Order: C-alpha cells, then structure tokens, then sequence
RNA sequence: GAUGCUUACUUAGUCAUCUGGUUGGCAAACCUCCGCGGACCUUCGGGACCAAUGGAGAGGAACCCAGCCGAGAAGCAUCGAGCCGGUAUACCGGCUCUGACACCAGUGA
C-alpha cells in the first residue's frame, strides 16, 4: 500500500547557549526561534485548514476537488516514477495553483495528469474565507524553499491525523454496516423496530454503560441499588414498560455509530509540530556541539549559533556515517529541542510482504474486535506465502510478554518452542531481571510517587485558581513535572524496546509477535481520574509496539500485534484457559504458576511467551466467547 | 582513584532513597478573559482546535524568569594503582585512567 515506515530515525538534541556567547543573549535568541515557531506552526494550521474542505464526504458523489485532494496528500500515487524533481516538488505547485500565489500558470507539466490539472482549477476557482485571503497573502511573500517544507507539513499532518484516522474508519465503517446487519437477523428475538423506540426513549433523557446496563436488566430491586449509588434513568424504564426482554439485547446493539476521527490543527498548547529547517538553512558541527539554525528572514547564509547537546559516541548512526537533511525543531515546554532529519537504511528481511501490509489488514480489512480470528488467518497466510522457504521448519519467531517485574521471550523456528530466556527490563542502578518501601527506578511505585505528589500539587493550584478569578489541569499546569514523568514513562518504553530488539538481534529472528495490552497503571492512576494530564504516567504498552515496530523494521523484521487474548490464563502445552481467577492472581504475585490439570509449572513470562508464538500459529485459537 | 581551581555552562534523557533544595520577581516571558476570522466532530446540548504585523487584565499556588546553595559537565593542575620503553633500582614520556541505561520528536477500559 503505502511506505509509511520511514527510514529516518530522527534524533533530538536540546540546545544551549554557545560556550562563549551570553546567558541572556541566548534568551533573546530562543524567543527569536519561539517566534518564528509560533509562525510556522500557524501557517501549517492555515493551510490545512483551507485544503480541508476538498475532503471527500464518504457518501456523496465525487467531487471535482476530490483527485486533487488525492494528490494533495500523497503526490507518488499520482506521479510517473521518473519524476524530475521530486515528489514534494509537485505537491507545491499544485498547492501553489490551488492558491493564488503563483501567477505564471507553470502547471501545464507532463508529468501532471490532465484530470489533476482540470481539478485544480475547479479548486482556484472557489471563495476563500477571508483568513486564507490574508494567509496565502502572507505565503506568497515566503520563499520557495519554505512553501515547499510548508504544504509538505500541512499535508502530511491531514494524512497522519485526518486521512489515515478516516480510512480506518470507513472501513470500520463498512464493516460495521455488515456487523449490524449481520446482528440483526442472527438476534431477531425483539428488536425488529423496538430498537428505533429504545433510542426515542434514550433520546428523552439524555444520558448520551455499567449504570445503563444495571437500568436495563432491572426488576424493580436495582431502585435501591440506584437510590444506595440514576434517578432520572430509572424514569426512561417506567415509560419503556408502559420491556426487560428487549433492554437486556437493545443495550448491545450499540446504536451509536464508531466516532469519526476529531480533526485537530497544530496545537502550541499540547500537540505541535517540529518546524523543518530544509537544505542550505542549517549548518551542523559535530566535533564541537554547534548548530546553525537560520530563520525565514536571513539574507544569504546567516545563522544563529547554538549549542546542542553533544552527538552520543555509543550512539549507532554516526554523524560521518549518514548525511543530516534537515533539522526539525521543536519546542517542549519552553526549551526548544530541535533534531536532526538523516538517513539510515533498512535490511532486507526475510518476507516478501511489508510491515504496512499487516498494518493494512488490522486497521481497514480487519477492523472489528469480532473480525480478530479472521484477521490473524490473513496475516499468518499472508507471512507464509511470502516466506521463502518452508516457514513451518525456519521461521524464526519470538513472542515477549512486557510485563514490568520480568518479562520472557520464547523462541520458535518451526512451531518448536526453544528456549523462553528472559528479558533484563528493570532500570537501576545496574540491569537487574527482578526486582530484588518504593522500589527505586522505574517501577510502578516510583512513577506513582510524583503521581502522588502530582495529585498533591493539584489540590493548591485549583485552590488559588478559584480565589483569583472564581473567587482542572491545563497541558502548561505542571510543565516540568509532567514531561519529566514523560520522559520516564516513553523511557521504560525504549528500554523495553531496544531489549526486544537487541534480543532478536543475537539470534537471526524474523518475526515478533507481541500482544495488544492497553498498558499497566501506576498505584496514583485511580485516584488522579478525571484529568488528561493523568495519561502521561501509563506506561503505555501501545508506546512499546510503537518503538518495537518502528525498529524490527530497521532490522529487517516484522511485526504481528496479535488481539488481546488472555495470554497469561492460557496455558502453553494444552488449551485449558484456567478461569479460577483466583488461584491465578495469587500465583502471578509470586512470579509462577500451575496448569489445573495440565501439570505445567512454568513461570507467567514464560508461559505469555509460549502461548503468543503459538497463538500465531493455528494451534490456538483466539476465546471469541462474545455469545 | 582521591584532591583543588575556574567556567556568559548544566541541574526538563531516565535510573542510581533525584523534574535537587530554597528565596523572590522592573522589564520580559508565562498566564486569565474575550475572538478580525476560520474550522473538525455532533446525541444539535455542545465538545475539541487554530487564530490577527490585536484588545486589555493579573497571579508569582501553578506556569515563566532571575538570584543563592547543593549537585555534574568540561578545561587545567597534583599525587596514587596498573601497562611499556631506554638511559643511568630510580627517573622521564605515553596510555587504560571516571556508573548503568536509553535516545522515530484497528476496536475499546
Ligand atoms: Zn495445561
């Protein structure tokens, strides 16, 4: 489909002040960078903010606007392979042509198609809203050099957060049409039309599920319940009556439809953008840490010094090793971390299929949690016919848990279990397996301590918020606190990574087959509630398939983010899926279990580790218990 | 290795009983109300977001900035542990000499 998996591995390097120039004249630099950030991402949340509207509709006939937008957004689809410049390049002067910032109508180029070239002008040909009039007044302005980083940005940030989040919605979609269809005749019990009336009646009361289940499968005893704990539901129920056998099965239909994709521009606030300095517009020096950044305004090859930190020597791209293309800077809190844009190729692996076609069967083919089963058949068949040999005697695989006490990675090659050695994932004062009153390092605890004290913090910021204009967290309320847990958390994820990855190195592995847990929370997590700002102390177990995915692909390894099974109550040499719940539980503290009738008395890491290769294979399958 | 000095430096990669502790704030930055105007979603109740070569106000709890102390970063100096060479057992010269880790900023709870 598309190359989403890059090969460039930006590396980000805070700045300084030069060793020799000022303390204070470096303040007066930064908030000249500051500015020029506020600019750039304001003029990348303009424009596409303006081209948004050339969307299709998903629903309505195709819009002459529509082939443009498809070229807009991925340029390479719709250009020969020779093209001349670059695939940025035509992506300008179609934006270009869109606007009015080009008066010498160059666009008449053979390698621009004619249904793109007679789309663009039905896109010219539209009124603007009067920011876009004073928007591409002030582009028009700018050098080629920046409209060309700028429309790149603007359309790779609607692709990345519109486009990509709305085709895997369509299909989600499309595949929740058949899934409702396919719910309708398969539970015809009592909601022929009954379910068009229970949404009149949830309609009356707007409550917009553990409260609504508990109304529903309700008999008259749930009142006390409700009254202990509402009132205004229990009225929708009396008018429903005047009905539990159709509550019960109306409250599963899920009559809401799967949430499109919100749509948001490049926030200064919480979520921006790095601004891209291209060629000719930065110098770097390694040896001595200094960075050349240059503004939009500099005549002819000015730059403002700075100072960044110093390029790692354990670090592995070299700057000698790989050519830097251009600098990304950013600004995280107040301190304005720029990175460097290189270039490090990926290997060959041992598969003639991509990462991004797996990505394509789980987010748009497979798409539903009912469609899981369907989807690991694809993606298994999908490994095997594009494996060279026989992949059920050398297919190496591994398949870790992540847990944070231990975490195994058993080894597979032909559905032969090897050896599940485990992973060194704890950070103290040496790489320790285990863990031998708060643990130091980054243990549960130790994240929940600033959490605590987060929670704390909060309690006088509301306090002194209400005296001065009253008389709950904004993303700048603890600005230090909060990245430094961020720069803790994502860390446990890139040590968990980098082991994943430096295991599977040792051994020549093609294929990790990890699992597709929310993540673990620390002991504050439930009392913090309520609040954004409390998401930056998960330790986001997604954040680890998204570093260990990004780099088996460096490698020349795949990815397989199997659903969500038990993995852990699944037991490695039978099927049983032991349900005690209890037994379990008391075991995992401990570190081991064992199968009730199995016998096995292998460790919780361990068996995760056997089960998820094996879950990969057809020997299990996933519960599917939803009847 | 231990010790000392200096630095328009760092203390917002993390861990190592660790956003270090503490004192305040002209400028400024940060911040609270409005939005010239746009714009995503929507149960049409709103949610969420960008925003003027633009309007005021205000808190140092928070953010921001600054000072001090502790701390480590480097540049240099002294001695010790270990390696080698020649000259006449010593000396000079050179080297390993200073923690670990990490660095790409589908659905749903
Ligand atoms: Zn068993």
């Amino acid at each position: 489909p598309r190359p989403r998996y890059r090969e460039e591995r930006t590396l980000v390097r805070k700045l300084l002040p030069r060793p020799g120039q000022s303390k204070q004249e470096f303040r007066e630099n930064v908030k000249k960078l500051r500015k020029a950030f506020l600019q750039f991402n304001a003029d990348v949340s303009g424009v596409c903010q303006w081209a948004i509207q050339f969307r299709p509709r998903y629903g309505k006939p195709a819009e002459p606007t529509e082939t443009f937008w498809k070229f807009f957004l991925e340029p390479e689809t719709s250009l020969p392979p020779n093209d001349s410049r670059s695939p940025e390049f035509r992506r300008l002067q179609a934006f270009e042509a869109a606007a009015g910032i080009n008066g010498a109508a160059a666009l008449d180029d053979p390698a621009f198609t004619n249904e793109l070239r007679d789309s663009i002008l039905a896109v010219a040909s539209r009124p603007k809203t009067k920011e876009a009039q004073r928007l591409f007044s002030r582009l028009k302005d700018y050098q080629p050099a920046h409209r060309m980083i700028l429309a790149k940005v603007a359309a790779e940030w609607i692709e990345s957060r519109y486009r990509r989040a709305h085709q895997n919605w369509e299909r989600n979609y499309e595949e929740w049409k058949k899934e409702k269809q396919e719910w309708e005749q398969n539970h015809p019990e009592l909601t022929p039309e009954i379910r068009e009336a229970f949404n009149q009646i949830f309609q009356q009361l707007e409550v917009k599920p553990a409260a609504r289940l508990l109304q529903n499968k309700d008999n008259c005893q749930y009142a006390g319940k409700n009254k202990h704990s509402h009132t205004a539901l229990c009225k929708q129920y009396q008018q429903q009556l005047s009905h539990d056998e159709l509550y019960r099965k109306w409250r599963r239909e899920y009559w809401r439809e799967p949430r499109k994709p919100v749509f948001r521009y490049p926030s200064v606030k919480r979520h921006s953008i790095a601004k891209i300095f291209g060629e000719n517009y930065f110098q770097a020096d390694f040896k001595n840490s200094v960075v050349g950044l240059r503004l939009d305004s500099m005549p002819a090859g000015q730059y403002l010094e700075f100072a960044f930190a110093p390029w790692p020597r354990n670090y592995r791209p070299q700057p000698g090793e790989t050519e830097i293309s251009s600098v990304h800077l950013h600004f995280v809190g107040t301190r304005p971390r720029i990175g460097f844009r290189f270039r490090v190729p990926h290997k060959r692996s041992r598969f003639d299929c991509t990462q991004e076609e797996l990505d394509e069967l789980r987010s748009r083919t497979f798409p539903r949690k009912a469609q899981d089963q369907k989807f690991l058949e694809a993606a298994r068949k999908r490994l095997l016919e594009t494996f060279p040999g026989n992949a059920e005697q050398e297919l190496r695989l591994l398949a870790v848990d992540l847990g944070t006490d231990s975490a195994r990675a058993a080894f597979f090659i032909g559905k032969t279990f090897q050896q599940a050695f485990p992973l060194k994932i704890v950070k103290i004062e040496k790489l320790y397996e285990q863990w031998p009153q708060p643990r130091p390092g980054l243990s549960r605890d130790h994240v929940g301590r600033h959490l605590q004290k987060m929670r704390a913090q909060a309690s006088e910021i509301a306090q002194k918020r209400q005296e001065l204009t009253g008389t709950t967290l904004q993303p700048f309320d603890l600005r230090g606190l909060t990245v430094h847990t961020a720069r803790m958390i994502r860390d446990w994820a890139r040590l968990n990574a980098r082991q994943i990855i430096q295991l599977a190195e040792e051994n020549q592995v093609d294929l990790i087959v990890l699992e597709s847990l929310r993540g673990f929370r620390p002991p504050g997590y439930e009392n913090l509630d309520q609040e954004k700002k409390r998401r930056v102390a998960f330790f986001a177990h997604g954040r680890i398939r998204r570093k260990v995915t990004e780099k088996a692909v460096e490698r020349g390894m795949r990815v397989v983010t199997v659903p969500y099974l038990a993995s852990s109550k699944v037991c490695a040499e039978c099927r049983k899926k032991q349900k005690d719940n209890k037994q379990w539980e008391k075991n995992k503290k401990r570190g081991l279990f064992k199968c009730e009738g199995c016998g096995s008395q292998a460790q919780v890491d361990e068996n995760a580790a056997r089960v998820l290769g094996r879950v990969f294979w057809g020997e299990i399958e996933l519960p599917t218990a939803i009847p």
